[PDB]
């Protein structure tokens, strides 16, 4: 039986509440996806299905769009591709926007396929559109939008006959705006874009008692703190390294609400995410723009190359509290882990450990991947005490974060196990 429901909260909509009492890693909720699609960066890169990486793919012979890692995920993807595999086609070499994709499957999905499990506290007609609060130029983008999936969709749907009873396109992309899902693979690289409209009931706190975390498209949904019974469940919408007026600004464009939360009002570790030179801090969050590009399409060489300009810069550096700096240690590293340079990479792991711990505070699967990650460098390099120590956090965290139903931490166990043994 369920331990969590759906309530009407008193300023924020619908919402998700403990039905029993909750403790830290308590598994609330397992959802798939009721639609989901590889991300413009990743497209090419990781499995259509599967969400993994691998360096040689095979492609959709009719579109030549879909890429995936086998026989099998090809085969599988099939059925919920079959009517974008002509729209995909018939579009080359023009590719939709994400948002338009996944809408396609959303639509495919609601038309041809049985009532989805992803939807059994709250479907996709359920969903937050927040109509009567967009600002026009929100409304006009969404007017394109659904202009470009007018257009992408011409050979399987010519009319509202085509599509689900009273289904309002342009409300539907507004549904996708403020409900949209990234999916991270288990390095927490963003690999895709879902719907999970169960998981949707959550509203946000820039101090959460509950987390998701991703096992390819399936979603686990765990608590991360002590929840009493008819406390209100909670996840954090948002990248914890963010300013509060980072958070304001994102918070009012794709979601429509002001945070009143603790920490919000209080600019809570605000100025310690700020530390160092202003104008130094300036360039590096502009230049970062280009490197979360590049790591956004697995551009590994030109993302280091980038970072080492920084990091080591001939010029003023600043501080590996400062977020800015912070991010760039993060793309730098995870540069170096996918170019096998491991000891660079173990170098800017390390110097993140004390900022990550005192900015994910608790339990974070951020956090715990990043410790696991340095655990690991530190291991493969036969730095067998301080690689336990961090293994061992690793698994503190994640057992709480990812459990047991999550894969990464049967390689965690492994990891453990090769770790103990060499002591
Ligand atoms: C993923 S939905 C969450 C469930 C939503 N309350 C509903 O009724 O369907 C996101 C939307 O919920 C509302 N919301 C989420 N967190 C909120 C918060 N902390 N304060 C006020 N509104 C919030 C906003 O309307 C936001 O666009
Ligand atoms: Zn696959
Ligand atoms: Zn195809
Ligand atoms: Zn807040």
């Amino acid at each position: 039986p369920l331990k969590v429901e759906k309530f009407a909260t008193a300023n924020r909509g619908n919402g998700l509440r403990a039905v029993t009492p909750l403790r830290p890693g308590e598994l609330l909720f397992r959802s798939d996806p009721l639609a989901y699609t590889v991300c413009k960066g990743s497209r090419g890169v990781v499995c259509d299905r599967c969400l993994l990486g691998k360096e040689k793919l095979m492609r959709c012979s009719q579109c030549r769009v879909a890429k995936y890692c086998s026989a099998k995920c090809q085969k599988k993807a099939w059925p919920d591709h079959k009517r974008e595999c002509k729209c995909l086609k018939s579009c080359k070499p023009r590719y939709p926007p994400d948002s338009v994709r996944l809408l396609g499957r959303v639509v495919f999905k609601l038309m041809d396929g049985a009532p989805s499990e992803s939807e059994k506290l709250y479907s996709f007609y359920d969903l937050e559109s927040n109509i009567n609060k967009l600002t026009e130029d929100r409304k006009e983008g969404l007017r394109q939008l659904v202009m470009t999936f007018q257009h992408f969709m011409r050979e399987e749907i010519q009319d509202a006959s085509q599509l689900p009873p009273a289904f309002d396109l342009f409300e539907a992309f507004a549904k996708v705006i403020c409900n949209s899902f990234t999916i991270c693979n288990a390095e927490m690289q963003e690999v895709g874009v879902g719907l999970y409209p169960s998981i949707s009931l959550l509203n946000h706190s820039c101090d959460p008692n509950c987390s998701i975390v991703f096992n390819g498209p399936h979603l686990l949904l765990r608590a991360v703190r002590d929840i009493e019974v008819g406390e209100e469940l909670t996840i954090c919408y948002l990248d914890m390294l963010m300013t509060s007026e980072e958070r304001r600004k994102q918070l009012r464009d794709q979601y429509c609400f002001e945070c009143d939360c603790f920490r919000c009002q209080t600019q809570d570790k605000d100025a310690d995410m700020l530390t160092g030179d202003e104008q130094v801090w300036k360039e590096v969050q502009e230049s970062l723009k280009k490197i979360e590009e590049l790591k956004a399409h697995w551009k590994w060489e030109q993302v280091l190359a980038m970072c080492q300009a920084i990091i080591s810069s001939n010029s003023e550096r600043l501080p590996d509290i400062n977020i800015y700096q912070l991010k760039v240690l993060d793309c730098a590293m995870d540069a170096c882990i996918n170019l096998g340079l491991l000891e660079e990479a173990l170098f800017y792991g390390t110097r993140t450990m004390e900022p990550y711990r005192i900015f994910f505070p608790g339990s974070h699967p951020v956090r715990g991947v990043q410790v696991m990650k340095v655990g690991k460098l530190q291991l493969h390099q036969g730095m067998f005490p301080q690689a336990m120590k961090n293994l061992r956090l690793a698994f503190d965290i994640m057992r709480v974060t990812h459990g047991r139903e999550h894969s990464l931490i049967e390689d965690l166990i492994l990891l453990l196990e090769e770790c103990d043994a060499n002591i």
